[PDB]
């Protein structure tokens, strides 16, 4: 099924933890709730499963209203941070275990359970038992056993979280093509924007306990709706440059800041004096010679980041501006540097409202 949530509200007496939210996942849709801890977002999935009843507005599967229908007949298959595996049963009986109590032979359920074992990659591991498994295959266990009481709706909350960093790459790329692959609805709540960024169709971008922008990857980094939302795209994020002061001269749009001078190529209209520039660390380069529209800087500090080099340029005004480290290797902590943003790629805000202006 669609769902689609409108005005939504949970309240825990003073704390308004979900706020008045809305937004629609088409059915099939794999949908991510995004943002820092305290934001709402897992209050919110929580309510989709029906295990809180809304303070406030309506949920609805398909056509229909669904805040009073509790959790089991909504067909809502939940899909936890802790794989709750029996080490004492084998895979099989671990992936059969919600479907003890039911009847159908002693093997209608086999035929299941080998059924979305085989989906799964793992039926030649059904003899088995959790502690000879890896990570991703004591994952894949819990998502079989989900998917075995057929879930309509998938509901995951940061079921990755607790797996090593270097197997979340890839394990995010196998829960995203499982999803493609049952067409079953669901919605992912992380904190995690790599996470949001490279498996959901769409993102909901959640602060506390506000709705901030609900769009695809592409929308929400390209076109941002807010210095927060700026800032919690992009490993590494944002990097924000306030107390920009704006002007017109000779028809383009110029930015200052003591001695640092940005001229804009093409004419933009800036209707405020001052501005928060905002330059992405893969939209800027590093120049050791001084070049037009540059800011000043020091090497800082050179770290790693995945398989990238990160390069802490210090500004004179104290800042850490983070950029990628390309071609020939590291500068070196002490090096004079002139940040040069990629001018097409730079965003302002509003220094007030913090909104995004360009």
């Amino acid at each position: 099924p669609s769902i689609r949530v409108v005005n939504l509200k949970k309240y825990f007496g003073k704390v308004k933890a979900v706020d008045g939210v809305s937004f629609e996942v088409k059915d099939g849709e794999f949908v991510a709730l995004l943002g820092p801890s305290g934001c709402g977002k897992t209050t919110t999935l929580l309510m989709l499963a029906g295990i809180y009843k809304p303070t406030s507005g309506e949920i609805y599967f398909d056509d229909v209203l669904v805040n009073d229908i509790p959790p089991k007949y909504r067909e809502v298959g939940m899909v936890f941070q802790n794989y709750a595996l029996y080490p004492h049963m084998t895979v099989f009986e671990n992936i059969a275990f919600p479907l003890r109590a039911r009847r159908i032979s002693k093997d209608e359920v086999e035929k299941r359970v080998v059924e979305i074992a085989r989906k799964l990659l793992i039926d030649n591991l059904l003899d088995r038992k959790p502690t000879q498994l890896s990570g991703g295959q004591q994952q894949r266990v819990a998502l079989a056993r989900a998917l075995v009481k057929q879930p309509k709706v998938l509901l995951f909350d940061e079921p990755l979280s607790n797996l090593d960093a270097n197997l979340r790459m890839i394990m995010r790329a196998e829960i995203k093509h499982l999803q493609q692959e049952l067409g079953i609805t669901s919605v992912y709540v992380t904190h995690d924007q790599a996470e949001a960024m490279t498996m959901a169709s769409r993102i909901a971008v959640f602060n506390q306990g506000k709705l901030v922008q609900y769009g695809t990857p592409d929308e929400v980094y390209d076109s941002p709706k807010n210095m927060f939302v700026a800032s919690f795209i992009g490993n590494p994020p944002t990097n924000f440059l306030r107390d920009f002061s704006v002007s017109v001269e000779n028809k383009q749009t110029i930015l200052k800041r003591d001695d640092v001078i940005i001229k804009l190529p093409e004419p933009v209209d800036v209707k405020l004096k001052e501005v928060v520039v905002g330059i992405r660390p893969e939209h800027c380069r590093i120049s050791r010679e001084r070049v037009e529209n540059s800011i000043p800087g020091v090497v800082y500090v050179v770290e790693p980041l995945g398989r990238d080099i990160i390069v802490n340029v210090k500004t004179e005004k104290g800042e850490i501006i983070k950029v990628f480290g390309d071609t020939g290797k590291a500068p070196q902590p002490g090096e004079n540097v002139f940040l040069v943003p990629d001018l097409r790629k730079i965003h302002l805000f509003n220094p007030e409202t913090e909104e995004t202006i360009l």
